[PDB]
């Protein structure tokens, strides 16, 4: 029988390429999404046409709130409902936008940025572990530039830093149960859709290895590695997939 | 004119030492507290006896909520109403208890652990900076030397502290044009809880290479004083471990 | 044309496992050795029995000296001589013994062996590899406990820290050449043969994931990943393969 | 009776500022130098005019060699000969120049860059500990950009990384003797004397805090803090003095 994986924010971009790769490797997949229903449903279609009954979608808002624990429990429950098991959780979903220190409210910014990048991954990891020959692991999508952050992205960056803490804390605490917890940290990969083309080339130009961004597929490749049987002693590790960007001084 | 500092969680232990040392250095102080009113007030009284009109208290819950931004704005405001200025912010208040992965609800634990250790520091930072829109302005965040070697089953506390490292760095960067520095002090094991059995206290003490003892609160305060001083005027984004070598010790 | 790899200190233990796995993946290999000639040759025998003329041996002392550059140049030359190309360099060879700061070999000899094997030779090999020039990369065998070092092992530890520096400096500088430079950081893997059985279990008990050491093969798996096409955007990354050991406080 | 300190490379620039501030704080000082004899004795003259018999010079090459240990022993011996004690060691002396991976032989480059930045600090630390109310400590002059290194400076950067490892290893090992071991990490401070003003300004403009370099005194201030009784629990800590430079992305 085929293992199953939850991938959050899996309708588009890196999350999508992660879901695809997991599926190609043999996994059944829960494709989580928030707003991107059309793209999510379309992906499940593609996957299931390849292998029958191997993908479902699951809608949820991962903003922090008093119901987030229930929403995260339900995402994991949805994997068990479809597939009878849940072997892999990928925390990929992420809000990303500036929150300068000097008309969404600040309480909403805090809820979205810290919810998606950190609180939801924690709650998802909690529900994953509680619901548990096997190779169980979590992969968090981190940030190679977590210590060289974007100007005015302090809440986003606080979420990402918290996610490093979670990766490590959960690696430690869940090791006795055979669950591995690891990270994959992009630098510059798929550029924001809203970003103008000049700012895009500015980012590309900073990357030592080839002066270009990572493909989504290259990011997924590192995910696939950490969930595989070639990573069975790896836990609490965060692999940069950044073409050396984090090594470049100002 | 004497400069002024807000210290959060200043009624007791490390925050108290910090407020006292800042006061001794010449600061006027806002002693923020949550539940420890009597201790906060007894410290304000002690300090006002040293120099009249140099210490006020300010009560607030720093748990994450819809009212937290207003609370933090009001803590900053309190310093201005009291003293005409706000030169130093020390983010010291912190909830600390286990939250294992496998009576409070988890959403409450999130609110308390992430709110005290991380979001309230961010909101305080915004309000501090907004009000400042040869002075020596800075923020010091109380971090954790053991942030990458966490206590078992403290994932939320640890997430909070990690987030605080990110804030320290993101704020250093963003506020540098305003001349506001932002740094941390990262204690290892300090002032152990009076109620912890001495036998449990000694298990921790025995791990510390430098003197096989915990840091005093005053030792933690000494690093804060350095960071706020004119001797640290090019230092920003730096987190100073004050840990007796504990973090260098493998399992 | 199969690609070709150099693995230093490849006669035994982790380096052996690395050469074997590389070979199984389709590489031709240079098995470098210092003292273990008999073991180097029986490995080459085994490998060339699977596939004729795909394994050669190469002897060198990697102690720092006036001749070390020439020796390192020649290790690279041997790969080009045997196989016409050099795709991968694995810096595995390492001296490891205590050098107490407060009070056999002179201190200057200790400096030479510990800093030479763990840092200077890797630098010189890196120079010669890059000079002599597809999916080219280098993988340095690091130390997950580089920041929580063994007591009285300051020279070894300085060497491994230097090797971090080299990993990152060389990733930056050789990215324009398409040469990726990465590391693999074991925590507790194969225990030193000299170690007493009870001390061995003292170390095993520290590891959260399984209370045991990584096998050499598990270390090698991370090496294989980094040299593969599935790591083509990864450079300057050091992957811990430590079972969570570096996460554990005193 | 007044404490005594050894400062390596103390004839000028940051080591001179350190010597001066230690002296102002009441230390007697050994001003080590290599080539800058005139500057060294000019400094000791000023200091001795301030308080007589409180400064001496001490010449030594800190390039790695088989006599380097004797040379480092003699530097420490010199402090005891002049002042009857040695309370503080500041490892400031450093060679700094490029060593491209693709004048001096490589053997010499290795000896100078690794000897000054790491091996001599190790040996001086051994000698300092061996010769030993008190507040004993060592401060190593590190590099805030140790993980975002200058292009083509691999040997220098290897040296500085090793120095991080020594700082940590030695803090651990010497803590039972009550000797603290810490570091101070400039980012951009006094620009190299051969730099033209234009290239100077290029480095200045990178610094968030003030778009300028740290003064020599600003670095010394962090040293004096670490040696002071205000840092009596600090060991194994490296204090960046970089105006935010290491936090700035490419
Ligand atoms: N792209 C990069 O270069 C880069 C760099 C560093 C790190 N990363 C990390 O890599 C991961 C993937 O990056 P990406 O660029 O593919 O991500 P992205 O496109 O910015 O976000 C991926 C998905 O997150 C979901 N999401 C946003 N807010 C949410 C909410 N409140 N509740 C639930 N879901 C929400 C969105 O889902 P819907 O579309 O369904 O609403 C979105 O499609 C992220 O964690 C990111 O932080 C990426
Ligand atoms: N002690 C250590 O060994 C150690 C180790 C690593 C890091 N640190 C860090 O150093 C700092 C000081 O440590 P500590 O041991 O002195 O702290 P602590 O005694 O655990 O807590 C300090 C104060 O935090 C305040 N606080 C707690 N929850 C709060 C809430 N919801 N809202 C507002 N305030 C709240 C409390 O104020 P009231 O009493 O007024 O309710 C308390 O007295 C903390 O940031 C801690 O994380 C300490
Ligand atoms: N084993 C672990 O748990 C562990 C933990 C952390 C890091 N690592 C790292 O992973 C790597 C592999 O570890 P390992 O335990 O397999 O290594 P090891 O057995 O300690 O040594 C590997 C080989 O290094 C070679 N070597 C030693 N001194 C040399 C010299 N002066 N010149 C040339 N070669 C020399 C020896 O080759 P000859 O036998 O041919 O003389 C030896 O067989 C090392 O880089 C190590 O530091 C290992
Ligand atoms: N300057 C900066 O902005 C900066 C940035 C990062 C880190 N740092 C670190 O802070 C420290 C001080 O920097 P700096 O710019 O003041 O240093 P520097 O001027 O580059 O060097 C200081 C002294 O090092 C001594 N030295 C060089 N080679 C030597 C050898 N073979 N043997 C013995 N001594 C030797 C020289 O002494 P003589 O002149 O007597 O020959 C020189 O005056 C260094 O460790 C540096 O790496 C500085
Ligand atoms: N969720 C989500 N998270 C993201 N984090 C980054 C990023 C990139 C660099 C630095 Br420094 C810090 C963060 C980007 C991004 C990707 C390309 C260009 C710019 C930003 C990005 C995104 O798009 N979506
Ligand atoms: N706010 C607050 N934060 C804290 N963090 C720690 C700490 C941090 C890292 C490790 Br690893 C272990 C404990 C302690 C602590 C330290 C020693 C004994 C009991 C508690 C502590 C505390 O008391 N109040
Ligand atoms: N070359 C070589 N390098 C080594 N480094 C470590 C090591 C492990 C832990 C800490 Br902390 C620091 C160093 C070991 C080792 C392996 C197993 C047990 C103990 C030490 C080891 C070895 O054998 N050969
Ligand atoms: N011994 C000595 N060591 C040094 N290290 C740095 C430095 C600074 C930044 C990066 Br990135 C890497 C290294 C400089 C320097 C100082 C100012 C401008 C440029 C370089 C410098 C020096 O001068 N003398």
């Amino acid at each position: 029988e085929a293992p199953a994986a939850v991938v959050t924010g899996a309708a588009k971009r890196i999350g999508r390429a992660i879901a695809v790769k997991l599926h190609q490797t043999g996994y059944r997949v829960v494709i989580h999404y928030h707003n991107s229903a059309e793209a999510a449903v379309s992906l499940a279609d593609e996957l299931n046409k390849e292998r029958s009954n191997t993908a479902v979608v699951c809608q949820a808002d991962l903003t922090n709130s008093n119901v987030l624990p229930a929403s995260c429990e339900e995402i994991i429950n949805s994997c068990f409902r479809a597939f009878g098991r849940c072997d892999v959780l990928v925390n990929n979903a992420s809000a990303f936008y500036p929150t300068p220190l000097v008309g969404k409210t600040v309480e909403t910014q805090v809820a979205e940025l810290i919810g998606t990048n950190a609180i939801a991954p924690f709650l998802l990891t909690m529900s994953f572990a509680q619901r548990q020959s096997s190779n169980l692991s979590i992969v968090n999508l981190c940030d190679a530039m977590v210590d060289q952050p974007c100007m005015a992205f302090s809440l986003y960056n606080m979420g990402k830093h918290a996610l490093v803490g979670l990766t490590q804390s959960a690696a430690l605490e869940l090791a006795p149960y055979g669950i591995r917890v690891n990270g994959v940290a992009p630098g510059v990969s798929l550029l924001p859709v809203a970003m103008g083309e000049e700012e895009k080339d500015k980012w590309r130009r900073k990357v030592p290895l080839g002066r270009r961004e990572a493909s989504a597929e290259q990011i997924a490749d590192a995910v696939i590695f950490l969930v595989s049987g070639s990573a069975q002693y790896i836990t609490g590790s965060i692999i940069k997939v950044d073409g050396g960007l984090s090594l470049v001084h100002a």
